[PDB]
């Protein structure tokens, strides 16, 4: 039997055969009152405190988010759904810790994406018994409100304030602040990792003061702040806001009484009229996220990055090779996860007209002039690939390296990896690639399980992966110093050195993406 | 490695077979028939010419090093054998520029680059290609050791060639 | 030390720990302890660091010999707080009967129980807390002996004896290997052999029994000491490394043996500045002087001796490595010392 004491009460875990040795898993501990009734849409409320043993044995509820119907049955797809029945009562967070239980063992804590709008964290290829059995570190996961219910914002108004469920993750970080040791963790060697929207959340924790003091390092995974979907400005909100009180009915005239007229809505009528606060939107639309919100968030946070007013500490950031084709097939035409996809000219324009709604004519023309230079003409997949690798550019890759170049001028180590392995087992077609989201599974481990199907070569990836991000934590110093491996050099403005991840030979590169993040990053906000 | 080193002792041919056979992993069946080229190419050729530019370049001379990876289209050799030794030169040449002759057009716009890039070291002292946004082609220095490698997608700057084989062959196996 | 030495006169901010050898590697861990850093301020390392071959047990070793031990003392159980508690039953003396056997081979330097990385003690396999630099920033002096394995030769190598002058030939050389290289591939020993014996040249007799003793001072303390002061020096920390080359007038081994292994310890304690003791007064000398650079960089970080137009001590960086030899008659600032010996040890072997 294992209880620990917690300062809100005891918890039960339960012990996990993995690889031959023991982890204590405690699934689904709570770490804020239920955010129902009157407390919806507002900042998270301290826990009361319980007698008895809390029983942490499973998964807890996820929580409220439209799901992904596009391809009912196929597992690409629905591997990212949720597997726990969705409620307001969302608010826990899981614990992993090795066995025999460590001294003081460094943290690593997860923050999934979903666009802000859906996740939840427990997906199986979030789960941290491999990394606590093999690394013993221990793994926090949490839970966070997304959508409307996470992000609605009436600037200033407590009672939607905006930016509810990146204090649902702050008030996390706290808990482990102040439990971790009982479990036999370091609260002073805290490290966040994230993917797409969770490694934005990462990023934002970074420049919260009110994070600074709850964590030590960050690792940022196919996501930054300043990638074009991550942060909602003030106009936007508002006008989204108001946009889903008419569509609930909820117009008022007092703004206390939208709010108090939406939190009598059924979950599920906010959740329906989500997608239509928006005139046009795009597979990448984020109707409903973090907003400068004059709390969690002080300025607009281009401006603090800019000006240096961040946590001065190690970051760990990288992205995959082909970040953009996954979000192709939920919209742009002739494309299909069934077939090859080869579109014509002219679809390559109707497709920037679905990414790009608008966007001036100038601003697609000269997106097409920049990325359709072939070399040659010859090609049948040229217009296919090239509508890939504007978004992935567009959306994740230039964004993580411009955020990198930018924090690491102040002076701290900063790391930059390149992640181009394919899985053996992606359920995605070939032309797909090396796609978002699917380095998650060779962080977590999932491929030093034999049973699972992985090759050999994948299996070594994922040993090594797995113990760059423990060294980077625990360290600050993503080195796997034992088996005659590429040495990765830190990241700097200048040289721009990156690591590349995949089963052959990892090198050192220079400037990735240079011209084209050029266009991205210097040109493209102009138009 | 009887065949290629006579002798050569029997340590000698050990130490070969030690640095080539470190697989990851064991299971890949052309394990053996990959490292048996690379033993030969990197011995024979690749770490010798790196070897010579880096003592070249260490009096003070300007030095450029390329590693050339495309595989003629129509090479009559098996796919197994890749980018064989000789197999530059047609590009160097500029056959490919010849539409006639069955090259692809990538191919033919490599060998355009590659000629103008010959053609300026040899006029100027500098094998750039200074008009089509082409990657600046860095000289070779001890230290750094940057490259240019020459393909038919996107040549890159890398460094270092062959770093451990070449240590094993150039500090170490001169002495067995 | 922290909690009682201010009562006899002592300051607890000023603790300097000197060990030899094992001590040494045990001085090398506290830089790495978490619980070890606010208990002494600087670090003295004589011919031995955690680093060196002999110097910490992997996880797989130390269960196969805990098991072996319960095996041979009859306390194989199923639950092993049982084979605990049975060992807690056996006699001191059937407990160290058996040491000598939970090893299948061994040689004269097993160590058959020895530090692990208890997650405790030891956070992590300590060649990534040293490489990553994760240990106590404080000054650090560290040396080694000209001669320190022949005194292990005598305990098992062929041909070998305190009580003639060992030359070995060929052949025994290769048995020799045989015994301080349990297993270590065929190739992996004939490695050694061919770095070793390139002689200059194949004339002399002794040239055999002088490889033998190079080869198992270099792997088990030379090397492994200069590779540790190398990592240690690369975060920051001022360094000092000295090379021993004096042999006691007063040494009972035989000349051939030379420098040998724990032969600095009487110098480092003074006992040759007790003069009715028969040692030379060269060696008292010496002995005065190396007692004041100790203690000087035990009080003030710098084993410097200030007062008698001294060789000035340069710290050790990587790049230059200059290093300190330590004799009667001049003192020396050298540099790259077995540069070649060591790249073999220290680049190539750990991967035989
Ligand atoms: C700010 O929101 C308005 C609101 O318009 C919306 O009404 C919502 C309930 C929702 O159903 C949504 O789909 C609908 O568009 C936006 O105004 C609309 O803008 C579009 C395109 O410009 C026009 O065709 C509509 O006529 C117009 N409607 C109204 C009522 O004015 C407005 O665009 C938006 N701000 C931006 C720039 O996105
Ligand atoms: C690859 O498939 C796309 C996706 O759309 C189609 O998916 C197919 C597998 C098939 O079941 C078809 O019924 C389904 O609609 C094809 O795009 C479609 O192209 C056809 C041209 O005949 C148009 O009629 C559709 O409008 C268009 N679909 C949409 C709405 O995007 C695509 O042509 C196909 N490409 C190939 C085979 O190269
Ligand atoms: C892990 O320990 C086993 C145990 O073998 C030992 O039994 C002990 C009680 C002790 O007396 C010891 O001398 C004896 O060897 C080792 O297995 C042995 O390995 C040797 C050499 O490979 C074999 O010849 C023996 O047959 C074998 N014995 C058994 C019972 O299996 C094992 O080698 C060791 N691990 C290593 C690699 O050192
Ligand atoms: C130096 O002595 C070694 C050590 O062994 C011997 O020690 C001698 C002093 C003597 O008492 C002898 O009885 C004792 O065994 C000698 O090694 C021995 O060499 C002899 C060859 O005749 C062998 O019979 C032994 O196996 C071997 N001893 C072992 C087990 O190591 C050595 O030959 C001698 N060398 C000289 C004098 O140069
Ligand atoms: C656990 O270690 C504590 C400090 O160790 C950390 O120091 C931090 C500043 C940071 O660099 C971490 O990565 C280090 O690991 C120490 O103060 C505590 O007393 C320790 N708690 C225990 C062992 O109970
Ligand atoms: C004894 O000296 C104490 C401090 O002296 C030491 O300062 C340390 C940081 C370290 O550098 C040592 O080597 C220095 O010698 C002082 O604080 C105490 O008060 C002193 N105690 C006495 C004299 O009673
Ligand atoms: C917690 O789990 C244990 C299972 O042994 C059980 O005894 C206890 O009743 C549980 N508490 C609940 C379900 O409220
Ligand atoms: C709006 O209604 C709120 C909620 O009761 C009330 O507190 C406030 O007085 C109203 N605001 C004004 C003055 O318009
Ligand atoms: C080191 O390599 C060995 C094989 O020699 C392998 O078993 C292990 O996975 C590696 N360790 C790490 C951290 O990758
Ligand atoms: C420059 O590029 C053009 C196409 O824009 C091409 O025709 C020509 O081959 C190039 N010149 C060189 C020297 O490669
Ligand atoms: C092993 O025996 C110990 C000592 O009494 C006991 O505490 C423990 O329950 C046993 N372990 C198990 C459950 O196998
Ligand atoms: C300094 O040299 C004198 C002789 O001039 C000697 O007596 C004394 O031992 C020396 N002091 C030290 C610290 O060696
Ligand atoms: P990330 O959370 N970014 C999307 C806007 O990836 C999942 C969609
Ligand atoms: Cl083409
Ligand atoms: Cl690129
Ligand atoms: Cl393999
Ligand atoms: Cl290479
Ligand atoms: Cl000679
Ligand atoms: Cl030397
Ligand atoms: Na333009
Ligand atoms: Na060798």
């Amino acid at each position: 039997d294992i209880i620990i004491a917690t300062k809100n009460g005891k918890v039960r875990g339960m012990q996990l055969t993995v690889f031959g040795g023991t982890v204590t898993a405690f699934l689904g501990i709570p770490y804020a009152q239920p955010p129902l009734g009157r407390l919806r849409f507002k900042k998270p409320q301290s826990l009361t405190k319980w007698s008895d043993i809390w029983n942490a044995t499973k998964y807890a509820n996820s929580c409220c988010q439209n799901i992904d119907q596009s391809f009912p049955g196929f597992h690409g797809s629905e591997m990212w759904n949720p597997n726990t029945d969705l409620s307001e009562d969302c608010l826990y967070l899981n614990v992993w810790i090795p066995a025999p239980k460590p001294k003081n063992a460094t943290v690593l804590i997860w923050i999934y994406g979903g666009g802000f709008q859906t996740g939840t964290s427990s997906l199986h290829v979030y789960d941290g018994k491999f990394l606590a059995r093999v690394e013993r570190v221990i793994v926090v996961s949490m839970n966070y409100r997304v959508g409307a219910l996470g992000f609605l914002a009436l600037p200033g108004n407590p009672e939607a304030p905006g930016n509810m469920g990146l204090f649902d993750q702050q008030l996390a970080l706290q808990w482990v602040q102040k439990n971790i040791a009982a479990f036999g963790g370091n609260p002073k060697s805290v490290t966040l990792f994230g993917e797409s929207a969770g490694a934005a959340s990462v990023s934002l924790h970074l420049l919260s003061p009110g994070s600074h003091s709850l964590f030590t390092r960050a690792i940022l995974q196919s996501g930054s702040f300043n990638a074009p979907w991550a942060v909602t400005s003030l106009y936007e909100a508002r006008n989204r806001t108001l946009n889903l009180a008419k569509l609930t009915g909820c117009s008022r005239e007092n703004e206390t009484e939208i709010i108090k007229c939406l939190r009598n809505k059924d979950p599920q009528e906010i959740l329906l009229n989500e997608a239509f606060v928006v005139p046009y939107g795009t597979p990448l639309s984020v109707n409903f996220g973090p907003t400068v919100d004059g709390d969690f968030l002080t300025d607009m946070p281009d401006i603090l990055l800019e000006l240096g007013q961040f946590k001065k500490t190690q970051i760990l950031v990288g992205v995959n090779k082909d970040e953009g084709t996954a979000f192709l097939v939920y919209g742009a035409p002739g494309f299909s996860k069934d077939n090859n996809s080869i579109i014509t000219r002219k679809e390559f324009q109707e497709g920037l007209k679905i990414f790009f709604p608008g966007v001036s004519e100038f601003g697609k023309e000269s997106i097409l002039f920049h990325y359709t230079d072939w070399v040659d003409d010859q090609r049948p997949e040229n217009y296919r690939e090239a509508l890939g690798d504007v978004v992935g550019d567009y959306n994740f890759i230039c964004p993580a390296l411009e955020f990198t170049k930018k924090f690491s001028e102040w002076g701290n180590n900063a790391f930059f990896y390149y992640f181009e392995h394919r899985s053996s087992k992606l359920p995605w077609p070939e032309w797909m690639g090396v796609m978002h989201g699917y380095e998650i599974e060779f962080v977590f481990g999932l491929p030093l399980e034999r049973r699972d199907q992985y090759t050999k070569a994948e299996e070594i990836l994922s040993r090594s992966i797995v113990k760059r991000w423990a060294n980077f934590a625990k360290y600050g110093n993503p080195q796997e110093t034992q088996n005659n491996s590429t040495s990765w050099p830190v990241f700097k403005s200048t040289e721009q050195k990156y690591l590349t991840l995949n089963t052959e030979s990892t090198r050192i590169m220079t400037k990735l993406r240079a011209q084209q993040c050029r266009f991205w990053t210097s040109f493209f906000p102009k138009v």
